């Protein structure tokens, strides 16, 4: 079992991860949390690579991809395999969103791509953590992150644009308190 | 003006590269010379984790894609925007060489990835630098550098499949001797 979470900075994306985790492993179920970039070693030190350095958009991609490509094959494959349920914090929408719909690069060819990295490994569910560009940058503003507006707001409608055409998506309301999107989230879930 | 040196390890590729090098300097052309993996600090680290790392195909092929990438806009276009000579110690046919030929991949995709990296930047012309298997070995066995004959066999076919199919290709004889080869190649780039 494969669950993807896709959104934006300040989507509490990773909170949600984390505690449908816990969650999860309570019930009974052997489980794993993995973020992207990062999850490996080698996954951890792009990411470091992809936070500290100036990078053109096709070199930050391939990186993306490196690290996913990595994951996929030291981690989620045999988690698969031996039916652990696979939680991820961020996936394959994300790199559309922010490479191709932010950043200007041809989607088809980031899917493509995304495609090679998985193994065509693909979510049994992806919960997009949708919210108003406005609300994350507030959230962020208290952890003194600080993100542009303009960019965000492209990427926001990839995603938004993701979840109608792409397979097995299911747009969750982040805006709202943590409790209340953690219920979202497990009613989303129902699926499986 | 762009000129690229290919071939398997112990070719002495590295060697005439910077042979060319020295001399198109001493014939006052402004000349650059840039390895790959490598030749921009972000491309040292990967290659690093390249030579590090127990990695499979596809991730090495994005991290080799990657450096290139990093290359191309850090160095080699404002290099060719300003008419140095830029010269590559390993470019887009190795990458075909060692991960398609070599290690399975499929070849028409890791073509239209170069052309991703390069953002369709091609070599003026390419230097094959030939040999065979088992003197590459030996010349590899005086550094105490050991490598897999029944790999490099393989990569060699694919190398000399290219230069047939591929644009600009001139194969070089690299088992001669040093002041021979690089006579060849001088010949080989009469534009002079």
């Amino acid at each position: 079992m494969l669950i993807a979470f896709e959104g934006i900075d300040g989507s509490g994306k990773t909170t949600q991860a984390k505690k449908l985790y816990e969650y999860l492993k309570q019930k009974g179920y052997f489980v794993s949390l993995y973020r992207e970039p990062g999850g490996t070693k080698v996954g951890e030190v792009l990411r470091e690579i992809l936070l500290t350095e100036e990078l053109d958009e096709r070199t930050e991609l391939l990186l993306f991809e490196a690290s996913r490509s990595k994951l996929i094959e030291e981690k989620i494959i045999p988690d698969l395999k031996r039916d652990k349920v696979v939680i991820l914090d961020a996936f394959v929408l994300s790199t559309i969103a922010y490479q191709g719909y932010g950043k200007g690069l041809d989607v088809e060819f980031i899917k493509n791509l995304n495609e090679f990295a998985t193994r065509g490994v693909k979510p049994d569910i992806t919960l997009l953590l949708d919210i108003p560009v406005d609300i994350a940058l507030r959230r962020l503003k208290e952890k003194n992150r600080f993100e542009n507006k303009e960019f965000l707001e492209k990427v926001r409608k990839g995603f938004l644009e993701l979840a109608k055409e792409e397979e097995n998506v299911v747009v969750i309301d982040a805006s709202g308190e943590e409790e209340e999107v953690f219920k979202e989230i497990l009613r989303a879930l129902s699926g499986v």
